[PDB]
């Protein structure tokens, strides 16, 4: 009956977590999975969402049904940071927005929309990429492919290949591109380089797909949304995923976005609906815990001003992280460069170690990475960093 | 939904005496959505000190899954202390429903799915959204008002191994019109002879009877040894809609069996939305595996159980007082916050335009939400159109 069924390998990423908690070690560091950290090591829960939070404590409410669509200003705050406060764009009417369980909920949602109204589509995503896109996208029976993207033997991204790959491709392609802190490499596109990558999209009728889940880690809100604001602004049909889970450090609530940019008004409200009617057949509507947090976290002017500081404290918290790193790192090794730690944006860095020395931090060390050498910057703090650039230089010169 | 054009007529209704019976909520006395005092106190708990938020486990949280595992098969089942469950917390029992399609549609892909005559609308959506062909069993005959018995196990014999039924425990939705154990008994013999699939979705345990009673035809059919699916809500009996409360459990006859269909009901977790929602999982785990909670919240289910009895005995009462040759047992003999009334689709329309009083055109009125102060007029009013 059962016999058939096959074994499920795990999830990379979260078994990973589990592994940490799992290992005794005093010295024990989690680099593995895309969590921010504070300097004392823990999770933080930031204190916009904590007041928010105690609001919706007091008093506590019924509990009804959100629309399908999620609570109308989670929408306009997803809406607002994604395209600008006052954008042309949301004032034409043009985006249509949904609630989302997470980032990964606005994918899913996204892509069943694709496959059921652009049959024929074929999605690509970063060679490599977060890998839980690849198995969204096939989950929808979506062929999936991959776009050279990631130069693995400069550490830079092989554009012209890019580029010359998406010449190849068929109207309403998917393209599935991260429009800051690139997940895993951090390896991220100049302007200049959006800039032609937009016209291709543009001139081949390419659907650009954009999934964004660290805005703010990058350098700061509008510059980091500038992949998306820039397609709005060529009038491309545009899919944005967005999450909160990172930069509202609200991981376990599932919030998120998916924004459709449509060439009308009436074409909006087409697939407003035709987006409600895919949320009806998966889970009926969104959590209402969530969805108040964001609510209230981005309609209340003191908390948003609130919030947008301590987005900027954790990527400056990052960003102060990568150079220590890189200065203890320069010091105990002469033969190798180290530019790609202060290169890179976001949680994540390619450290380039090969597996095995990414599998001796772990067993030795209690170092925990993904095995494709992602690191989690978010993890280091000046309580660990001596110890982490100790046994990376350790397993280098092995 | 086709609901909301109904909310949608309800609103556009200027009448002040208007009642809408064509909701899906709970009510409670004073004609609002109660919070429990339970899930208010679970709540208060989360709330101080509030704390960091991980992601759960893809499954869920570990309490949240014992806690559907124990209500649904019963605290320290043989099942689950032979490990024969495997269950996932959800997005309600919406997306208990999703996962267990798309397993079924994975596994199963030559499997059909049938629905009872009539259901609650989204059955047939989801797994239709999993390219599952879906179809309809015979169930509900508006010539009794009750079940097409005979012609159901008729229709379950012409179907082929491992095609998919979705059966309602208790509380049908949206008629309100149960199997009786002896009934339950033949379906499941009928489902094991045929080895089809037996897909239960339970939304309304404790509405029945008790939370014991209305988990029968999933505890029988563990007993039998069958391959059920169970998917369970808590959006109702813990009145937590809208923080997307459930579990999808799957009984296989092996603990290793069960290890494999856990692990694709994670990587289906995965694809959809990678890991459940932090609150709704934690008031779940706080209010089933606390004992003293457990209790109370028992209580709070049989308070809204009594008072939808309590609406349905006094409606009768004054119908009966009125009209002498129908039969008004049947209202009495339904379970749930559902009732099928039995009206007409003309005298549907009649209670609205002229009473404000709005239900479903196939007579499905939700009892729940006649309350103290609009009871008297309610019943009153049907009289009239039964008059007429
Ligand atoms: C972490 C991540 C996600 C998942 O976002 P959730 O809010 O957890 O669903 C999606 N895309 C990328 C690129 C991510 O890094
Ligand atoms: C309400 C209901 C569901 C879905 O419950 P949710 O927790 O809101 O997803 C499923 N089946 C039936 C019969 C229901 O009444
Ligand atoms: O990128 C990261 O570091 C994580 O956010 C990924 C991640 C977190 N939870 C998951 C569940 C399934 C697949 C991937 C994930
Ligand atoms: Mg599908
Ligand atoms: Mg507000």
């Amino acid at each position: 009956m059962f016999e058939r069924i096959d074994y499920y390998a795990g999830d990379p990423i979260l078994g990973l977590v589990e592994k940490f908690a799992a290992d005794n070690n005093p010295d024990k560091v989690n680099l593995g999975i895309g969590i921010y950290y504070d300097e004392s090591g823990v999770m933080p829960v930031l204190d916009c969402v904590k007041i928010a939070e105690q609001r919706i404590a007091d008093p506590i409410s019924p509990r009804p049904y959100l629309p399908m669509a999620g609570l109308p200003g989670h929408r306009k705050g997803c809406q607002e940071l994604l395209f600008g406060k006052d954008a042309p764009v949301l004032k034409d009417g043009l985006v249509a927005t949904i609630a989302t369980i997470g980032g990964s909920g606005a994918l899913k949602v996204g892509a069943e929309f694709i496959h059921e109204w652009f049959p024929q589509s074929k999605c690509y995503v970063s060679d490599p990429t977060w890998g839980n896109h690849i198995a969204i996208f096939e989950g929808c029976d979506i062929e999936v492919g991959k776009y050279p993207y990631y130069d693995t033997a400069t550490g830079g991204i092989k554009f012209d290949e890019m580029i010359a790959f998406f010449e190849t491709l068929n109207k309403d392609d998917v393209l599935l591109l991260h429009p800051c802190c690139h997940n895993p490499t951090g390896v991220d596109l100049t302007r200049e380089q959006w800039d032609t990558v937009l016209n291709v999209i543009q001139e081949r009728e390419l659907i650009p797909f954009m999934d964004i889940a660290y805005q703010g880690f990058g350098e700061d809100m509008d510059s980091d949304a500038y992949a998306i604001r820039k397609a709005v602004d060529m009038g491309l049909p545009l899919f944005v995923s967005n999450s909160f889970s990172k930069n509202l450090s609200l991981y376990g609530e599932r919030v998120g976005g998916l924004s459709v940019v449509c060439p009308t008004v009436d074409e909006t409200e087409r697939v407003f609906g035709q987006l409600n009617s895919t949320v009806r057949r998966i889970y009926s509507s969104p959590p209402s815990h969530g969805g108040r947090v964001v609510d209230i976290v981005m309609n209340d002017a003191a908390l948003h001003e609130q919030w947008v500081g301590e987005v900027y404290a954790m990527r400056d918290r990052i960003k102060s992280m990568r150079t220590k790193l890189k200065s203890v790192l320069e010091a105990k090794i002469s033969g190798r460069n180290f530019d790609y730690l202060t290169a890179q944006n976001g949680m994540f860095s390619f450290t380039g170690l090969t597996p095995e020395q990414v599998e001796r931090l772990q067993s030795e060390f209690g170092i925990y990475m993904i095995s494709n050498s992602r690191m989690c910057v978010a993890g280091l703090n000046s309580s660990n960093i001596d110890y982490v650039a100790n046994a990376m230089v350790d397993v280098l010169k092995d």
